């Protein structure tokens, strides 16, 4: 299914939903980046959301170390495919991953042509 | 300002936005009810949003007593008028008003066919 | 786990998340009602969200017929437990369930003390 | 009105709300960038939100040419100032502006520690 840099103990997952049709956003391209010491965004993982609008196996726990990560969702292409003119070029989610805090990260995005919401669910279990 | 009927100091205001068109939601019918002593909803005020997606002059400070109120937004008619089949029948906002002194309420609503967000901004008046 | 009127082929499910803590809202009371011909809301199913903030087995496909349903989420108690003063008395979701349209219904709610968003995901599979 | 610098007809405006307190988010730092010909972000304008959670006078109609712009909202500093540890580093809003004639843009933002919604309201000016 939807997987990126090695399907592992999904410590990071992306969920995308379409608020116009009331369905998950399928085949949306998602690019994850990590902030390098040179302070640039270097590629990390990427993929297309699945039938259920999810993206799993982006990374691994061993490779998912503390740092600033940027999740970029290609919303514009998504709306253009539907023949709908959007407002944003894409949607970004910038956050610092820490070790002390809970483990698994679920980033959710709800999309409309002129608006988008984003939530983080941080828990201890698999989700 | 006004007394016993319209926007005394507009203690109650409603603002609605369209997340599909990136515009204010115009001509949206709004009905306000107050919880009646006999535990039933009594019609309190009604109106439609203007060109700016706003609704003012619903009530007055003297008429806006303590109580539980219900702001009902006819979202369904709105999308239907636009050629879209929405999911909700309407959006309802229920809250206790003025129970520790009068305040000014702005009920904001962001609409999408299958989704809606509502937020309240509360102010302690000053003059 | 979290189940209401007979755990069946979950044609209706409730998902509730807390936007202040970045976690699912656990132990939230949810009451579903159906509009009766007398046009009153008669009880249908109810329960408390689980560890993951979900509520399943509310109803059955045979008993989940077309009609107007109201999902009521006790948000106020939820915030009061956390020692946080909320704005709404509760959150309601009013919608018409139809047969032609897709099958399974997932109602999602994202909560903040002064704001709440709600989405419907309507699909053909189990979710 | 103004030319070459501030709110000519306020072609660009930003409004931020706090979903935890039910109030405007005051003193939130905002940085605007424009995509530079060499594919990099060039500082375009900056400011802080007022008592009303608003930011006006960022640019002028003559200076607000066609281009891709990035509105960055320092949400992190905001919650930290409030004693809360947020999830996002900030909230970024990227869009193409004025590519088919000048328009007026109102970028709205609703904030919660672990969640944020952003909406745009676009107007074709008239005088």
């Amino acid at each position: 299914g939807p997987t990126g840099t090695s399907e592992s103990k999904c410590p990071l997952m992306v969920k995308v939903l379409d608020a116009v049709r009331g369905s998950p956003a399928i085949n949306v391209a998602v690019h994850v980046f990590r902030k390098a010491a040179d302070d640039t965004w270097e590629p990390f993982a990427s993929g297309k959301t699945s039938e259920s609008g999810e993206l799993h196996g982006l990374t691994t726990e061993e490779e998912f170390v503390e740092g600033i990560y940027k999740v970029e969702i290609d919303t514009k292409s998504y709306w253009k495919a539907l023949g709908i003119s959007p407002f944003h070029e894409h949607a970004e989610v910038v956050f610092t991953a820490n070790d002390s805090g809970p483990r698994r990260y679920t980033i959710a995005a709800l999309l409309s042509p002129y608006s988008y919401s984003t939530t983080a669910v941080v828990t201890n279990p698999k989700e």
